[PDB]
C-alpha cells in the first residue's frame, strides 16, 4: 500500500470517489443494512463509471465489497479503542 497499515489489496483498488461515498454513510451508520449496501455501492460504481468506457470487476463495487470496507473501519477504531496488545510486535504502522 501507500499509507496507513491497511492494505494487502486483494487483485482490487479503492478510488478516491468511492472512498467518499463509503465514508458519508459510515458516518449516518456504520452498519449499513443489506439494501443500504447494495445503495451506497450503487453510487461509487456510478461516480467511477465514465460515458462510453466499461467498468471492470477491478473497479466494480458491489454489496460485498462495501462491507469489506466499512468492517476494516469498524474494528480498525475499535482496536485503537481497546489495543488490547501488551506483547512484543513489529509493525510499521504509524501513529
Amino acid at each position: 500500500g501507500s499509507s496507513g497499515s491497511s492494505g494487502r489489496g486483494s487483485r482490487f483498488t479503492w478510488r478516491k470517489e468511492c472512498l467518499a461515498v463509503m465514508e458519508s454513510y459510515f458516518n449516518e451508520n456504520q452498519y449499513p443494512d443489506e439494501a443500504k449496501r447494495e445503495e451506497i455501492a450503487n453510487a461509487c460504481n456510478a461516480v467511477i463509471q465514465k460515458p462510453g468506457k466499461k467498468l471492470s470487476d477491478l473497479e466494480r463495487v458491489t454489496s460485498l465489497k462495501v462491507y469489506n470496507w466499512f468492517a476494516n473501519r469498524r474494528k480498525e477504531i475499535k482496536r485503537r479503542a481497546n489495543i488490547a496488545a501488551i506483547l512484543e510486535s513489529s509493525g510499521p504502522s504509524s501513529g
